[PDB]
């Protein structure tokens, strides 16, 4: 998986660079791209040197679920920094996908960013916005 991405361009959410996870693998998607699922409650997945530059302040992801669930965006480790949580409802399906977004606190320069998931999600991809 790449050693380090850009905060403002699409990342691969099956791009992942470490997990604790013993369950988790590369799912597809209905449009044949890919994705991560079979995730459970207490699952990280982290993304290496990602680079928020001059500053970020918000995260969307595109997600697919059947039960509510929420995923803690964390900078650095699991103990690092909580930037966001984003709670994600049920979309319908573990095939129906829905962009949902969240608010963050501001991070600038790199990082690497930890997803901490509460629960079952399948997740393609996601992106920072950028501060105002
Ligand atoms: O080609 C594409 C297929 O690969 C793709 O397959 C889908 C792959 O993801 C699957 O999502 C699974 C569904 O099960 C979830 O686990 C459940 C979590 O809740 C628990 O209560 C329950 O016991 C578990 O079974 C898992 O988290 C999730 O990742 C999806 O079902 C497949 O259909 O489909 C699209 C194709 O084009
Ligand atoms: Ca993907
Ligand atoms: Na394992």
């Amino acid at each position: 998986s790449p050693i380090r991405r850009d905060a403002f361009s699409i990342i691969e959410a099956e791009e992942y660079n470490s997990t604790n996870s013993s369950t988790l693998q590369v799912i597809g998607t209905p449009n044949n791209g890919r994705g991560i699922g079979y995730i459970e409650n207490g699952n990280t997945v982290t993304y290496s040197n990602i680079d928020f530059g001059s500053g970020a302040t918000g995260f969307s992801a595109t997600v697919a679920t059947e039960v509510n669930t929420s995923i803690q965006i964390r900078s650095d480790s699991p103990t690092g920094t909580l930037l966001g949580t984003l709670y994600v409802s049920s979309t319908g399906s573990w095939n129906t996908y829905n962009t949902v977004s969240t608010n963050i606190s501001k991070i600038t320069g790199v990082h690497d960013i930890v997803l901490v998931f509460s629960g079952p999600v399948n997740v393609d991809n996601f992106i920072f916005s950028r501060s105002s």
